[PDB]
């Protein structure tokens, strides 16, 4: 019962989150094993930022060049490498609260947990999506660099994102655990800015689906649409178009429901072109798309970790 | 930069979750140190829930009718008693990861996050306000009932909020960790409703002022306001009543953005009067009331 955009307990991640100090520059590492992964950007200043030679800037340092703190224990970095728009520093010490984890690239629209840090600590958690833009509407101040965001299942913790910088509009970029950004990005200052976005149709699809398991169904209808109808209407709203590849991610949830998708489409559609006439959705006054197939799952049918 | 409702990291929170099984009903406990905390409710059945006597239901049982686990483990119960609407069940270890804590009851209006769990193990976390009403507005399915609210400052864990109900109107109800339900509600099946709710005046200023410290200042006007007359307004939208204990909270933020409190008044209540016009705030299309100030302050830039 009620709506929440629930975020995955952060324990398992909070447990592996560090300080990394280069010079006058402290951010976020997040310490895994015997590694500690970091934006390179670490070892920049100022103009080093105003185009950056990473490989040179480097070499001027050393292992003892890199502070790393993991609550008070000072952990001894005993080798570094750059691996893409990632420093991997070598400690001394295997962090005894590695969880089963992996590293996976996302992809946009769907969602992950952030947990923000700030000198180590963790500060907050909370659930964002990948933007079709390849951005992320986050929440981040300064020393928030080296954040992470990912999301769980069973016992394993999968890591999709460390946080690297933001754009002029105040939105995020960032990079996979291997260190390849999302989206055309740089760790630069450049001129660089977030491309126009779209609403992520999927995720509203999934969502409406969501109210409809609760009970919430007032805006279901008799009717249904071809994907060429919907997208159509769909783009004049500044939509993602759908694919048929998003309506069989939509199986499950259509099966469950017994509501096949382009049903549900035309009754979107009716949403967008007549709105939803002071009347909510699982008490939204708007349309939700930050709540992909794969959340509603997990938070209609009760997941635990585990 | 941004704005997100955000929750408190939960691993301290976590390490103290625990299942509580008495008869065929299991819920979740909270396990500090040698003490696991529950809802008292967990020993009722069909009827009893109808009209419990929980001094005679308790007494029919034994330390041995209680069967905690932590994960996959069972721990000994060794001891039992009810503080008001809590079992607190000694048992014969100590939980190791119980972080630096205490237990305080909030005023409506205060925000804290939950961690929803069920069978003992945690399923999520997110951020919510206690209503005017003494209600939250949940995401719960049967089983999360045991589940705890916290804030976090620094290092030490403040419980506010333990879960026990759910309401008709899909709004849930519980008690501070000393068992003192918040709102008028009872544990058992009765016809109790939630009471009339309003908007949490102070904290819709406080998120104002945050979409000001963001850069956006579109809503602003010229004019200023008496409290008296705010109120005059407020209270025709269902606002809860200000006072100037609301007003003096908002120093900091006031301060900060050079906007004074009466002037960020005359703002809202001109928002109320005509509206958004499809205009946003903060990427919202309403007035939004779970954040405090308090919250704005340690999540917006200084």
């Amino acid at each position: 019962s009620g709506f929440r955009k629930m975020a995955f307990p952060s324990g398992k991640v909070e447990g592996c989150m560090v300080q990394v100090t280069c010079g006058t520059t402290t951010l976020n590492g997040l310490w895994l094993d015997d590694t500690v992964y970091c934006p390179r950007h670490v070892i920049c200043t100022a103009e080093d930022m105003l185009n950056p030679n990473y490989e040179d800037l480097l070499i001027r340092k050393s292992n003892h060049s890199f502070l790393v703190q993991a609550g008070n224990v000072q952990l001894r970095v005993i080798g570094h490498s750059m691996q893409n728009c990632l420093l991997r520093l070598k400690v001394d010490t295997s962090n005894p609260k590695t969880p089963k984890y992996k590293f996976v690239r996302i992809q946009p629209g769907q969602t992950f947990s952030v947990l923000a840090c700030y000198n180590g600590s963790p500060s907050g958690v909370y659930q964002c999506a990948m933007r079709p833009n390849h951005t992320i509407k986050g929440s981040f101040l300064n020393g928030s660099c080296g954040s992470v965001g990912f999301n769980i299942d069973y016992d394993c913790v999968s890591f999709c994102y460390m946080h690297h910088m933001e754009l002029p509009t105040g939105v995020h970029a960032g990079t996979d655990l291997e260190g390849k950004f999302y989206g055309p990005f740089v760790d630069r200052q450049t001129a660089q800015a977030a491309g126009t976005d779209t609403t992520i149709t999927l995720n509203v699809l999934a969502w409406l689906y969501a109210a409809v398991i609760a009970g919430d169904r007032w805006f279901l209808n008799r009717f249904t649409t071809t994907l060429n109808d919907f997208n159509l209407v769909a783009m004049k709203y500044n939509y993602e178009p759908l694919t048929q590849d998003h309506v069989d991610i939509l199986g499950p949830l259509s099966a469950q429901t017994g509501i096949a998708v382009l049903d549900m489409c035309a009754a979107l559609k009716e949403l967008l072109q007549n709105g939803m006439n002071g009347r909510t959705i699982l008490g939204s006054t708007i349309l939700e798309d930050e709540f992909t197939p794969f959340d509603v799952v997990r938070q209609c049918s009760g997941v635990t970790f585990q």
